[PDB]
């Protein structure tokens, strides 16, 4: 279908970005499609914080379709906050275009040491209007509604590294996606892309968690709590600087992981979370969970699972469907 389609390029490491213009003269932009913010900024000229040195800056005057707002405002995300201001201009999707409110971002250093750190510029939300700063629309139901798509979904498909290459696909399914037949989650609320899902890791478990789905992290989550239950059950080390647990990866004893609707039943095996540290030899790992206490039953799910599951978002079906992907 007229299915707007985005490509997905990765990076060394295993975080993606995609293009991204703003404005009648389409200046480009690395941004980052993440489905657990609700905004969009970009860096913006008027910006001079050492993060924003190397990065790409918009500037506004370029442009007349550059609305005016200028209203001041911040966003404090897992890892760092941003300043600036909204503005309102032309907002542009490859095969779509639109005009719409984003930020004007000012003053970064703090999402500093990160910000420069990695190969991105800006971040376009992906979540429900509810999780935006100023309350703002998500585009996808946004461009369904100036009906320039079929429907207001968005698609993640995702593959692995040196292999090819990531798809965010926005207005439909595309079966050269996946294989099998799409299972479907109701969002418990339109906030995240949360999902009431029960859970194993392993051994130890959680029944009747909150789970989402996070395009923007490379990393799973979970409740410290339960971690500890799981780390100490597999002897893993945490290596004071570095912050990522290491691992034999040929561990004899490899459990997978568990995600249980009523009657689906999502895994994700030991390869799919595991990673060699060091490129020459198999022999230690680091793993992609974290600890982390956003609640107490709330977990998420970013590259890892959609490396291996194609996922689709649904707006109006109020709901996420999942699948297995080809390759
Ligand atoms: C997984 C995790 C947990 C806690 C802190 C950081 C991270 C890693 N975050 C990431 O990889 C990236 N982000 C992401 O993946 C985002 O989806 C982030 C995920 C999240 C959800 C709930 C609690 C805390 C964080 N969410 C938010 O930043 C977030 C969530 C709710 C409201 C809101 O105004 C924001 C900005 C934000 S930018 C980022 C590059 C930091």
């Amino acid at each position: 279908s007229e299915n707007d389609v985005i490509e997905l390029d990765d990076v060394a490491n295993l975080m993606f970005y995609g293009e991204g213009e703003v404005g009648d003269n389409h200046q480009k932009f690395m941004l980052i499609f993440d489905t657990g913010s609700a905004n969009l900024w970009v860096p913006s000229k008027k910006c001079n914080s050492i993060g924003c040195s190397t990065k790409h800056l918009y500037d506004s005057s370029k442009s007349k379709s550059y609305e005016k707002d200028g209203t001041k405002v911040e966003i404090t995300y897992g890892s760092g906050t941003v300043r600036g201001f909204f503005s309102k201009d032309l907002v542009t999707l490859g095969y779509l275009s639109l005009p719409y409110k984003f930020i004007e971002v000012t003053d970064t250093d703090d999402l500093e040491p990160l910000y420069t750190a990695a190969e991105f510029d800006g971040i376009l939300g992906l979540g429900w209007k509810d999780l935006s700063i100023g309350s703002i629309d998500p585009i996808v139901v946004e461009l369904k509604n100036q009906n320039k798509i079929d429907q207001a979904l968005f698609t993640f498909y995702l593959p692995v590294h040196d292999k090819h290459s990531g798809y965010l696909t926005i207005g439909g399914i595309e079966e050269k996606f996946y294989e099998g037949e799409l299972t479907y989650e109701k969002l418990n609320h339109d906030l995240f892309w949360q999902v009431d899902l029960d859970v194993n890791f392993g051994k130890t478990s959680m029944e009747k968690a909150n789970v989402i789905v996070d395009s923007g992290t490379s990393t799973i989550t979970a409740p410290t709590s339960f971690i500890n239950k799981f780390f100490k059950d597999l002897n893993v080390i945490k290596v004071p600087f570095l912050p990522f647990y290491i691992t034999t990866c040929n561990n004899k004893d490899m459990p997978t992981l568990e995600f249980k609707s009523a009657n689906n039943t999502y895994t994700l095996e030991p390869e799919y979370y595991m990673e060699p540290l060091l490129d020459i030899d198999d022999t230690l790992c680091m793993l992609y969970i974290l600890p982390v206490d956003i609640d107490k039953n709330t977990f998420i799910l970013g590259d890892p699972f959609m490396r291996k599951y194609f996922t689709v978002f649904d707006y109006d079906k109020e709901s996420i469907g999942f699948a297995v992907a080809k390759n």
